[PDB]
């Protein structure tokens, strides 16, 4: 399966999957990497690997449909099959979500349902959880609420910070994001017909 991976920063999961999808056994080839962002690390890290890279500047575009597709138009270039949104920082619009139904996967730094959006440490702190996690989902329209692939749960320690914590779940979203990729990408898993994750 060909793979696209987006991106909007540091791109330590983007790292992740590149190892992962190097390893003979994957299932998975990353073919290109996406980012919204111009000079992030991510884009080191691609470059590195010898990864093509494109950079789609959502300021450009007059809205998110325009954006998306532009996104869209980069992919069926490179023949894609699947895409990972890793650090991925941006809602996509509903004809994007509706086309790649079942072939997007999103990481996300909590345990689904709890503390959906783009802040869920500090929520996670606020609420004052002692376990969260982070999940792998497939990308349904609405924001982290389509199909569950894969989940870990991580420990609050007392004292945590944004900092701390989010280092302690970035290693769990490292073993769990290249799981989740294998097990789509070798039809293993699949979104099902009656929208519910389907274990091939
Ligand atoms: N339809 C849909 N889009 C998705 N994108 C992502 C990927 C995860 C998105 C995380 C989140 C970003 C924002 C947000 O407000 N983003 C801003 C961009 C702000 C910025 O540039 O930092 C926006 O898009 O307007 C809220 S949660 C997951 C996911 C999803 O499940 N469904
Ligand atoms: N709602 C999405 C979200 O919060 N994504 C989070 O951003 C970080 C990106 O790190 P990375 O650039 O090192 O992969 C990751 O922790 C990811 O779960």
């Amino acid at each position: 399966a060909r793979v696209a991976v987006l991106i909007s920063g540091t791109g330590s999961n983007l790292q992740a999957l590149i190892d992962s999808t190097r390893e003979p056994n994957s299932s998975a080839q990353i073919d290109i990497v996406i980012s919204n962002k111009a000079a992030v690390a991510g884009l080191d890290k691609a470059e590195r690997a010898g990864i093509p890279t494109r950079v789609i500047n959502h300021k450009l575009y007059k809205n998110r449909v325009e954006f998306d597709s532009a996104i869209d138009l980069v992919l069926e270039e490179f023949s894609i099959d699947i895409v990972c949104l890793a650090g991925f920082m941006r809602i996509l619009s509903g004809p994007f979500v509706q086309k790649w139904n079942g072939k997007m996967l999103n990481i996300h730094p909590s345990l689904l349902p709890s503390f959906k959006g783009s802040n869920a440490h500090e929520q996670a702190l606020e609420t004052g959880v002692t376990v969260t996690g982070c999940t792998v989902h497939f990308v349904a329209e609405d924001v982290d609420a389509g199909q569950i692939i894969l989940q870990e749960a991580v420990p609050v320690k007392r004292g945590d910070t944004v900092a701390t914590l989010s280092e302690r779940v970035k290693l769990a979203e490292h073993k769990i994001f290249p799981a989740a990729l294998q097990l789509v990408a070798s039809g293993t898993v699949q979104l099902g017909e009656n929208g519910k994750i389907c274990w091939v």
